[PDB]
Order: structure tokens, then C-alpha cells, then sequence
């Protein structure tokens, strides 16, 4: 057996980074495998043609933009966009938007990478307009807001917003860029969790770039999507880092197939497997873990893109140690229990097959 | 009536910044009007230093071998870095650059300081190697500033004090402390969350600890820098020290208010922020339905998290309301929040006062 072997994630963490982030829809993967089986027009347009022009117009009736890019992944997108918008110039970001993403990503590294200044304003917890105002001078190329996703800063804080950037860069003349990350395309609120920020607030607020991942609340695969200004993207897609960094086949077929699903939302909540495993209700897990050794009241974390909180009811099967998580590693299909509170936890909501999963077991 | 008017802070905020933040205990008045009447022995050895016997006991309480009092604890940051690393680079995490109130500001006083700051790690998660590669022969220090008004929650990492210790100690550069709470007792064992203290930094090897005397503490305001006497003696020696040196007032209210720790079991009683802070919910529930009634939450106040986590009672009453009740000789602050006015009984200690100049 390989070692991209299916896996069963009931550690209650839905979009785990180490087990591939979201799920593909039905209909990506449909798309994906006709895309593998057939030759696709990837950069022979019938109307020679650019290689992601229906994704780009996809973005655009989606969140606004005037044009997209499409790149390996959202790290190689703040790469290609500091490398291509800011080379050799300065980025003026908060102190206490300077992310770290995993483990391999860290904003000041990537502007290491991408040739520009880091310039720090404010503090960890307090960032005031003027911190950024005093830091603009004729070497300053953006105003970067990052968004940070994995983490949250409680207390006396202050942030500044994306239109009040946006306004100060207006009347600088300075850009302001976004790494988005998470890249919700809906409001989640709707689905009653918790709110993120969509790339359309960013885009109407005046945002020149947003980059987002499409492997986190977009649902997608792992892809990079920057949307904004068409003479900013025009300088992306122009620089010799987006060849090396350009978007596969397979990665455009999934990303077009789970952009599709975004303009009917009615069935999002069905057809997108993050927004069902996301959206699912806690009375339904009760019932399946009944059915299927004690069943008591658990918590089960988003994933990528969202706080590490839990902020998720759920119920859970507890077996009551460390030998029988070995054991069942080795299994053809493994199953990943998470040891909390002195006791092996089942997480059910990302359980979607019991038929499958109670042969294991 | 002057601008300094007594207050009663009904806001739920025990340690409010704007309002004098901590009260002192009655011996802290007594020591203090006592040393405001009479003359005291400030510079007169039965010459001696100004604070030798505060420093003894806080060499007693805390466990350093010498101790430094200034005018609060901006000016102990401020003495700390420019009389241990005026001119050199120091290394301080990118998610320990803070804020404290508007006026203090970490990469600021650095910079006054005559430092330079040198930031290492992210914003959530900054590893020991990051410290690592950041020293070099213009190092100085490795700062650990404690994030009191603030706490970042999620994907985090910060390297405590032990791991900074022992790296300094293989890298030959000292390890200070910027605790600014500066709680000497364990909250948890009266159900309050637990506070790093002077003590555990002293005995983990940080070379200089400073924190604030009217944060936690309870007592004045001061700036109170514990650690080895050498460096203690590089501070006192700086020529900073005599514009930060600390009042007659202020020395009598800190030892006055330090004695009352040499008696834990008493604590709870005699200092009047632990009294506040420890006032079960039952009686405030009592005193609010004897004085409509609902159960609300009070923040700690300064040098802990600014989260409502406190249980409390409050009364419940509005914009011209709170303005009328600003004019009154003793002011009544409450907070407006739900379209009502809030009091807080948390903080209210003395209820014939409110209630006669409520009525």
C-alpha cells in the first residue's frame, strides 16, 4: 500500500493540513479525471490564449475583481505578488500581522525571498493608522494586511481595517495589498460559524490585490488565487516567477469545478464536502455514534483558515491507550483518533461512510 | 472640588488605569501619612541608600539578591535597558513588542532608551532558534516581555523564561524580564487566573525582573527591578537614576504594602484589591437586591487580560443619566452597554455613601 493511503479523520479537525486540507467535490473530481483522461485546452483558446482566462472570469463574476492569477499554492502567491509589486522596495505591514503559517511560512522570510523591505509599524497588540502613515516615503511600495488565520490576538488590541488602508494608500498613493489566506468565498455566518473575511469585502473595499488559498474554506485544491487590479495582475502574470509557479491541469479543472459550485449556493451546502462536514448538524452525529465504548458530548475544531477553537459541538466515541492508536495506524485504512482527556476519542463528524468505516473496527 | 475627586468605580474594572488603578491597604495610609508628617530616615542610614531596607524586603519576599525602585515601571524599562544595554543590540520576540496603554510602547522606549531592538520570531510562534541566531557579539540582552493586556490565542509558541535562561547562559548574555504585573502571590489559590511571578522568574535565573507596584501588587505607583546585585548596582549608578528615583510617599506605601505579604493568611483581608478581587458573587448578589438585579461580569483591570471573567452582580437603570451623575461631588461611573446603564457592586465597599448619593 502507498503512503497517500485514504484515511479516516476523526480528530475532529475537518480541514487537517497534514491529511490534505478540504475534500474535493463530485464534481471537481468528476472534472478532474476527464481532464486527466482526455487532452483539455489548457492554453489553446478556440476563440493563442492564456492558460487560466476561464478562471479569471470565474473570479471575476464571483467576488469582483477586474482579473486572477492562479499559482501553486497561496504561499507562492504572496511570493509572486511582494516579488512582482514590491522588488526591492519597501512593504510597510503591522507589527502583529507578521504570520507563521505551518511552520514553512513566515511573512518576513517571504519578504526575504521576494526582495523586498519589511517595514513594522505598531505594536504586536496596538496598530494605529498613523503607525503606517509615518512609515510611507517614496521607497514604499505596498500597505500589506495579512490576515491571520491561525491566530487571534485578545486584549487591548487594535487593528486597522482594509478601508481605512485602502483610504490612507489613496491618499499616499501607495497600494494596499491583502494575503487573505483562508478565502472564504460566503458568508459562514449564514451557516451559523463563526465569520471570516470573503475576498468580495476586500475587492469592493478597494483592495489592489487579495490572495487566498483554495484548499481552505474555499473547499478546493491547493491553489493560489490572487484577484484584483488588472494592471497589477498583468505585472504577475508577466514576471518570470510565474512560470515556475504556474497552476497544473489537474489543479485548474478542480478549482473551475469548485468555483462553479459557488454560483448556486442553494446546493453549496450539499455539493461542497467542507460546508457539509462543516454545516453538519450535532443531532445526527449523536444519532450515528449511538448507532455505532461511551458516546458523550465533544468539540471539533474547523481547520485550516479558521481559529484553532474549537467552536464546534459534536459528539464523539471514546475508547478507555497509546497501543491501540498504533494498532489501528497500521490498518489499510488508518483511523486517527485524537488522545484527549486521558481517554482515545472518535470524533464522528467527518465520518460520512459507517458502512465502510465499522469494517475496520 | 478638585479633578482628583473620589470616585466610586461601580464599572466592574477593579484596576482601572484612569482611575488610579489598585487602592492601597490601610497600613500603606498610615506608613504614608505617618512619613508625610514627620520626618524619616530617606537618606539617613542610623549615609545609607534611599531604598535599602525595601530592597531587603523584597530580597525576602522574592528571592533576589538586590533590588532597584523608580518612578513606575516605564521608568524601570527605561533604566533597565539603558544602563545594561545602552548602545547594543537587544533581542526581544515579535509577539512580546507591547502596548500598554497608549503612552508606553516597547519598540518606543527602546528606541529612547538608547537600544537596539532586535526582533526575532513571528507574531504567534517564535522558536528558541530564533533567539539563537539573533545573538551575536553586539547582543546584550534576551528580553522577555510579559503580554499583560493582551493574549494571543491559537496557532502560538513562545519560549518561556527557563529555555531564555539557559540559552543565555550557554551564549553568555543575560535574560531580563519586563513582567509589569507583577502579582507576588498565586491567584490560583483564591480561583483568580494564575499570573507569572517575580519569584518564579528569580528562581528560573532571570538576571533583572520589573515590574509594576500599583498593577497587581497593590501598592503605589512604583517600578520595582529585582536580580543580581551587579546589575542592580549598574542601574543605581546610571545617571537616569536620580530623574527616576522614587518619593518618601511612595517608598512608605510600597513597604507598608510589602509587609502585608510576610502575612499570606491576612492578605485576603488587608489589601484592598485582593479584597475586591476575591469578594464572593453570593454577597454582591445580597448587597444588590438589598440596594433591577442581574448577574454580569468584572474585568481584573490592569496587568491581567481585559476579559470579563469575574462573576458579579449589577444593578441596572441613560446617556443623560450617567452624564447627571458625573456631576455629583462623589461620581458614580457605570457602563452603557445593551441600551442600559450598568453598576457593578463588585468594587463598592462603602453602600450607605452610594445609596445616600444615589437617592
Amino acid at each position: 500500500q502507498s503512503a497517500l493511503r485514504p484515511v479516516i479523520n476523526l480528530t475532529g479537525t475537518v480541514l487537517h493540513t497534514n491529511l490534505g486540507r478540504a475534500l474535493q467535490a463530485e464534481a471537481a473530481v468528476e472534472a478532474v479525471a476527464q481532464a486527466m483522461r482526455s487532452p483539455v485546452t489548457l492554453e489553446y483558446d478556440l476563440d493563442r490564449g492564456h492558460r487560466d482566462r476561464a478562471l479569471a472570469q470565474l473570479l471575476c463574476r464571483i467576488t469582483g475583481a477586474e482579473d486572477a492569477c492562479i499559482v501553486n499554492n497561496n504561499a507562492a502567491a504572496v511570493l509572486l505578488m511582494l516579488a512582482a509589486t514590491a522588488s526591492g522596495k519597501e512593504v510597510v505591514v503591522s507589527r502583529g500581522e507578521l504570520v507563521e503559517i505551518g511552520g514553512a511560512f513566515r511573512i518576513p522570510d517571504v519578504m526575504r525571498q521576494a526582495g523586498c523591505t519589511l517595514h513594522e509599524v505598531g505594536t504586536t497588540n496596538r496598530t494605529h493608522a498613523n503607525d503606517y502613515r509615518q512609515a510611507v516615503n517614496e521607497n514604499t511600495a505596498l500597505l500589506m494586511k495579512v490576515h491571520t488565520s491561525n491566530y487571534s490576538i485578545q486584549g487591548f488590541t487594535k487593528a486597522i481595517d482594509e478601508a481605512e488602508l485602502v483610504a490612507l494608500g489613496k491618499e499616499l498613493d501607495v497600494p494596499v495589498v491583502t494575503d487573505l489566506g483562508s478565502g472564504s468565498l460566503v458568508d459562514l455566518s449564514q451557516y451559523g460559524l463563526p465569520k471570516e473575511p470573503m475576498p468580495q469585502e476586500l475587492i469592493a473595499a478597494g483592495v489592489s490585490l487579495v490572495s487566498f488559498s483554495g484548499d481552505k474554506l474555499l473547499g478546493g485544491p491547493q491553489a493560489g488565487i490572487i484577484v484584483g487590479k488588472k494592471e497589477m495582475i498583468a505585472r504577475l502574470q508577466s514576471h518570470p516567477l510565474k512560470r515556475a509557479l504556474r497552476a497544473d491541469k489537474m489543479t485548474l479543472a478542480a478549482l473551475e469545478a469548485t468555483l462553479r459550485l459557488y454560483l448556486h449556493p442553494e446546493a453549496l451546502s450539499e455539493k461542497l464536502p467542507t460546508l457539509r462536514l462543516l454545516t453538519r448538524s450535532a443531532e445526527v452525529i449523536q444519532i450515528q455514534a449511538q448507532r455505532l465504548v461511551q458516546v458523550m458530548p465533544c468539540l471539533s475544531q474547523i481547520g485550516s483558515g479558521s481559529l484553532p477553537v474549537d467552536r464546534l459541538p459534536s459528539a464523539a466515541l471514546t475508547f478507555t491507550l497509546e497501543s491501540l492508536a498504533a494498532r489501528w495506524r497500521e490498518l489499510p485504512v488508518p483511523v486517527i483518533g485524537r488522545i484527549y482527556d486521558g481517554r482515545l476519542w472518535l470524533d464522528l463528524r467527518c465520518l460520512e461512510d459507517e458502512q465502510r468505516f465499522l469494517e475496520m473496527l
